[PDB]
């Protein structure tokens, strides 16, 4: 009796997913979830008590299909050059958006992000020596500069 | 009669450049900023309509809380190591969170942010020269960064 459950918070997940990446966490609502999956207001209530239950529960997908955006194995300017190009990318932007918003909000600063970032550094770290860190830090001031547009 | 309206706004900014620190935008409220003052929620929202006019109404009262933080006096390293140290302090942290805040959120808050931040710009060309641009961007990157942490 519970391969008819996991079947459903995948497509709540799924749809969380969309929502954080078009609409953003703060106007993604029980609501326009309850719409987007079928799935009753109480339904997914059951599941995600509370609203930061969702972002908690977000797992790989997303930091995986951010850094699809960028190049690794062409040393260090040549993925920064990758990274602002990537910055004029609305998908690539919403993902920044998103997590900028969760850090910057969420007192629990949920998993999905301490993962996303401390992968980046590990990645960057490694292909790019010591100049990574910052480079990359450097990177996302420049990005946050830029939504405040 | 008309300074007793006066005296009645300058409660309310004080009591807000407070709570915007001790408990961030988000949490602050017409009640709590009520609660906080002896005025009543209609009698706030009567001078301020909307929550994005209390940022709005500080022109400039936190920068100069934020400076205080800063090194100007001792050559670019010395100021920007000065800024890192101060991300220790919650004060320092929650007025970049604030901006931060600004810069993901929404329209209205939106003016606020992409101003502030000009502001930072100016700040640091004013007293290093453009070599200060790339620092101050890399300071934020940190300073975000630093959030999750």
């Amino acid at each position: 009796s519970k391969e008819d459950t996991e079947i459903t918070i995948q497509k709540i997940m799924d749809a969380v997913v969309d929502q954080l990446l078009r609409l953003g966490y703060d106007k993604m609502s029980y609501t326009t979830l309850s719409q987007q999956t079928g799935v009753s207001r109480t339904g997914i209530s059951h599941h995600f008590p509370k609203k930061t239950d969702f972002t908690a529960a977000l797992d790989g997908r997303i930091f995986k299909m951010f850094i699809e955006h960028l190049e690794f194995e062409k040393g260090l300017d040549a993925f920064s050059q990758s990274w602002i190009k990537a910055l004029e990318d609305s998908e690539f932007l919403a993902i920044l958006r998103l997590l900028f918003h969760h850090i910057v909000t969420s007192e629990s600063a949920h998993e999905f992000a301490a993962n996303g970032i401390d992968r980046l550094y590990k990645m960057v770290e490694s292909q790019f020596g010591s100049g990574g860190d910052k480079e990359l830090e450097w990177l996302i001031g420049r990005s946050l500069i830029q939504m405040s547009k």
